[PDB]
């Protein structure tokens, strides 16, 4: 019931008691560990709010020491006096901020949490147009861009009501590239994005069906249609990719862009939903030179840049498809360093996630952490989270998957 | 109730039934994931219906599920158990045991192969010097002058628990290690501490960087003997590059056969404590974890200072760099000397063959994405990808605690 975890390399080993905490499921049972599967998982009833919201507000005010205080009875009583009567309630700015950091502190999946404290929390819970959050958009990602030294962000739209007013970015990120699907067979651009570089054009777009356009933003107020914008150009910082030995990788025409910026999930503080809180940070390198560029199933680079390196290509025992893709992800960190763009490599990332799991195991009693997403997709066990043993549960404020709104507007 | 799996690189989807028949405990509940935790005596009372659920599970594969054969074997097992408190397997069902509990390890890559296991009956063996004969028999069939051949040898099962049969080495073969006064260490470090109980036990050291450790056997609950496998048995490949000539001059080899002897074998109730069994090598095995481990022989720096990287930051990925050359090389000398090994490109294809072969067949695979996963470029091979469900299905090979820890010795 009080949890120990080993690292293997070290032999250090935490004990953890924040797991007993925990208040969502895993998916998992005592007969099967689901700890692989992508994603396990209307308008809450006034029963199931008051307690998320007590819950919430008691670790807020301990966080703050004033844990039965004054004040901590009194907002208690105040958000119990508006659920009574409103059927929600509203988060203080500083409630907001705490429920913003925490849903990262909680984000089990996110190696770059050592940061978690110093995200920037832009309140937008006053907007009412597309136009209105496309203004919080474009001031989010120049702030966050900061002429690529990059600052974590998150952008908060109102939250839910009763289901039929959702505020949604209808992008899974703010900056993703265009895909189109070529008259033979093959695919133009990024394959991830076919069906949403579609229903973009299928709603007005006007795509130049090249193989790196910006998509527009696709904006709902509200729960009305969504509208697209164009982001300026000048506020998409993008780095083209050249090598530092091999002359012609710069002929491969390669760029990729400087901010990642999830927009679909769902934030969940003390039971209340915001659907739309798009939030960005700084790349690491593998999530592009290795997933980006290297999944058969995305732009699936590797067998053309063999080829230019070469190598033999016969057998995969000459594990050139290893070699090109040490290769690749040097280029891009190359890139993004030479540019002056943040990024950070797979090695100083993970070292950076040891250190942080050992504060939170020492400051907060233990750090909620998936395995199968914090080690890195390349060279697993030459990083330290590989041999590092972590605990995975749901702790709330969290950030939630959501269903794609095409498949649930009402249109 | 049916469950699927989906692969996200290819969309196709699988439904499992199989773990249905589960009935061991995997450490994960509700409310916490234990997927990434390395490691999560018996009367008469519990032992028929695991012999039961065994027996209707080897007369099924048989199609004489219901015969008179198969009631007539329950009664005499049931009598057996009664008066003996014990039961002895007929041969048949011993190799059927040890064949699915290949079949069921659900961190093996290998499983495409598990209905070739060769096992050797060695349930009429008495001491240690038996225990020897068997092994080296083993060793000389597995090794085949380089073929490699799938083998597990059996010694008896336990029977009050003060009497194992144990096999005392961790693997048949493995390299000394030995700590240096000064804190550095010679040989494997993995194995500093099993040298010193050998070299307590008389062994004299020759003090090598590859010196393959005698065994050390103990037969009915015996104090363990020391006896060196000959080395004409012993199958070695020295480490070579195809393009780099100084790597030779590093000074590397490793053993041909990786044959595990520490585990335990549950076949119907029953538990063979000594059950060594040996297969042949995924090339990652020796080049990323043997060769790269920080805490096992630790190569990278003096791979990547002949190779002349720039190692001052790791942004340059100097460490990746270098893990690639040595996994080349490990795969280049061994299917040079024409001794067996996959590399983990072919191993992981496999590997998803026979997973959806299983689903098929069988109704599910139970499979542990965190071990099957390839410690280096993981996310250019299919399981990456690949939605896995982990259950514990018997007959099954376990963990047991080492043997030096338990045993009571006689003097
Ligand atoms: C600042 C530097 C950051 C780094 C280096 C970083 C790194 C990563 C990486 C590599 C992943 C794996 C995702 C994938 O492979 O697609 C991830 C997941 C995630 N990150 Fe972070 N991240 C950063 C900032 C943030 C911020 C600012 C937030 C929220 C405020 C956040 C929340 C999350 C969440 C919720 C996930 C998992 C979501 C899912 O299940 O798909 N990250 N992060
Ligand atoms: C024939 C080729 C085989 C290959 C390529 C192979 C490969 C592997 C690999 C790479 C692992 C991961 C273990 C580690 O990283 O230390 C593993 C685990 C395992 N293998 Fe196989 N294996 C083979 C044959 C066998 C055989 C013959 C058996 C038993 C009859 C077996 C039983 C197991 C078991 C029980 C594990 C679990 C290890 C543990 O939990 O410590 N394997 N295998
Ligand atoms: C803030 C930030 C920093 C950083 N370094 N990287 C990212 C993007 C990774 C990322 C991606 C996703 C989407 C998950 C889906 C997308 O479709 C492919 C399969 N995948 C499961 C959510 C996140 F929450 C997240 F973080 C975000
Ligand atoms: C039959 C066979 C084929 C093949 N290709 N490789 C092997 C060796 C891998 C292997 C290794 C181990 C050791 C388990 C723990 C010990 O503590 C340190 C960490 N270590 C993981 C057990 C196995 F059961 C096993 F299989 C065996
Ligand atoms: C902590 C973690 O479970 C541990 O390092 C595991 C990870 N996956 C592994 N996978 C394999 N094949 N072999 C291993 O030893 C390990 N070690
Ligand atoms: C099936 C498996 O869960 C899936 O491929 C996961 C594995 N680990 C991952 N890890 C990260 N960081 N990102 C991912 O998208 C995935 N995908
Ligand atoms: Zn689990």
């Amino acid at each position: 019931r009080f949890l120990k975890v080993k690292n293997w390399e070290t032999d250090v080993v935490l004990t953890d008691t924040l797991h007993l905490k925990s208040t969502l499921e895993t998916g998992c049972t005592e007969h099967i560990c689901m700890g692989s599967i992508m994603l396990p998982s209307d308008v809450r009833t006034k029963d199931q709010l008051f307690p998320l919201a007590k819950e919430f507000l008691d670790q807020y005010y301990s966080s703050i020491k004033r844990f039965g205080s004054k004040a901590h009875m009194d907002r208690l009583e105040e958000v119990n006096k508006e659920i009574e009567s409103t059927s929600t309630y509203q988060l203080k700015d500083t409630e907001l901020i705490y429920g913003a950091k925490h849903a990262w502190r909680n984000a089990s999946r996110c190696v770059g949490r050592i940061q978690w404290s110093k995200l920037q929390v832009f309140d937008a819970r006053d907007c009412t147009t597309a136009h209105g959050m496309f203004n919080y958009i474009c001031n989010h990602v120049k702030y966050a861009t900061n002429k690529g030294n990059l600052r974590s962000a998150i952008t908060i739209f109102p939250q839910r009501t009763d289901g039929k007013h959702d505020f949604r970015v209808w992008n899974s990120q703010l900056i993703r590239y265009a895909g189109y699907k070529q008259p033979d067979g093959s695919t133009l651009g990024d394959p991830a994005n076919v069906q949403f570089t579609e229903i973009c054009i299928q709603q007005g777009w006007k795509a130049p069906r090249g193989r790196f356009d910006v998509l527009p933003l696709l904006l709902q107020a509200n729960g009305n249609d969504p509208e697209l914008f164009q982001i300026p150009p000048e506020l998409v910082l993008e780095v083209p990719i050249r090598h530092p030995k091999f002359d012609w990788f710069k002929d491969l025409g390669l760029k990729w862009y400087g901010l990642p910026a999830v927009s679909n999930m769902l934030l969940e503080i003390g039971g209340l939903e915001f659907s739309a809180c798009p939030f960005s940070g700084w790349y690491m390198g593998t999530e592009i030179g290795v997933r980006d560029y290297c999944d058969n199933s995305r732009y699936n680079i590797l067998e053309e840049v063999a080829k230019k390196m070469d190598l033999d290509m016969r057998k995969t025992s000459s594990l050139w498809k290893d070699q090109a893709l040490v290769e690749i992800n040097i280029a891009v960190l190359y890139s993004f360093q030479s540019d002056k763009v943040t990024i950070v490599d797979h090695h100083s990332a993970t070292e950076s996630f040891i250190k942080h799991m050992e504060n939170e195991y020492r400051c907060r009693g233990g750090c909620p952490a998936d395995w199968v997403w914090i080690v890195p997709p390349m060279s697993g066990s030459i990083t330290p989270v590989f041999h590092q043993e972590m605990l995975n549960y749901r702790l709330t404020p969290s950030f939630e998957y959501q269903p794609d709104p095409w498949n649930t507007h009402v249109w």
